[PDB]
């Protein structure tokens, strides 16, 4: 009932790939349920091995497990109910039997933007039967048939065996972090995420942490000890990483995009993240390394260095 939840998080600023290792892990692992809390996004990406693609703004990318029981979007979630509709019809075919999608009442409907949604909400308009999910679905018959109520939320998480977390653009996107207000609205920590979906804090097993060689922006400062080689590519940062292995405490790391730097250039990434973890009290080592987009390219670290 308890240490049962991997969460997925990105150490930087939200363009780690935190989608390839969330379907990777969720072929090797093979989660019943998988749970996310996504505000509108550009999208995470998954490959196969066989070389399909499922590009998700709003379902988590664990979808793919082979044991898949239960999809949950969390009371955090902020999305567009066409989004929804169009990325269930896309996968149909892993979610027609025996999988049971479920929304959080809470969870914010877009209007057919993300502030004003999540603002309207946090105003608790009692009149209002328009914002969250619980109340859209007493008119809109496509999202009545996937919202539950809180007491249906606890229960299958309670009812879950392994849960896989996919948590949100990226630590340094943070509203609380330094770089505010050129920042995401919540913080982009383990806390926030597991506040967010709703799962209480001993369910908790592990959180894998992601990160890219050469961070990228999607729009706001960078750390002094990097510099810019929309989007904007950056050197990596130690200052960056030493910052997020304090707050998120990772305990696997997955080094993605390796397949752009020399092996001088990757594998001193690797040594300078285990540095950055130990001087903040954090034992996280690198275990996957990422050399590609799909699932064949994830390596495991102690088999290529």
């Amino acid at each position: 009932h308890m240490e049962n939840v991997d969460l997925v998080i990105d150490l930087q600023f939200g363009s780690t790939g935190k989608g390839l290792i969330a379907g990777y892990l969720a072929e090797k692992n093979g989660y019943d349920t998988v749970i996310n809390a996504n505000m509108p996004n550009a999208g995470h990406t998954y490959i196969n091995a066989e070389g399909r693609k499922w590009m998700h703004k709003v379902l988590p990318n664990g979808i793919v497990s082979p044991n898949l029981k239960r999809v949950m979007l969390g009371a955090g979630s902020v999305f567009s109910i066409n989004r929804l509709m169009e990325e269930i019809e896309m996968s149909k075919d892993l979610l027609h039997d025996k999988v049971a999608i479920l929304i959080h009442p809470m969870a914010t409907v877009l209007d057919e933007g993300s502030m004003a949604a999540m603002v309207e909400k946090l105003q608790r308009d009692p009149t209002n039967n328009t914002i969250v999910a619980r109340d859209v679905a007493q008119y809109d018959g496509r999202i009545a048939q996937y919202v539950c109520t809180v007491e249906e939320w606890d229960m299958a998480l309670m009812a879950s065996e392994r849960i896989l977390a996919e948590g949100a653009q990226g630590f340094s996107l943070s509203l609380n972090q330094e770089f505010y207000p050129y920042c995401t609205s919540r913080d982009c920590t383990p806390a926030r995420f597991l506040a967010d979906m709703g799962i209480p804090l001993p369910m908790l097993n592990k959180v894998i942490g992601t990160a890219r060689c050469h961070p990228i922006r999607v729009s706001g400062g960078h750390y002094p000890d990097q510099e810019e080689l929309v989007r904007r590519v950056f050197s990596f940062s130690f200052i960056q990483m030493q910052k997020a292995m304090w707050t998120c405490q990772p305990d696997e790391v997955f080094l993605n995009f390796c397949n752009y730097l020399s092996p001088m250039g990757w594998q001193d990434i690797v040594h300078q993240i285990e540095v950055a973890a130990q001087s903040r009290y954090c034992d996280a080592e690198v275990k996957y390394l990422g050399f590609g987009p799909t699932f064949n390219d994830v390596e495991l670290r102690e088999d290529v260095m």
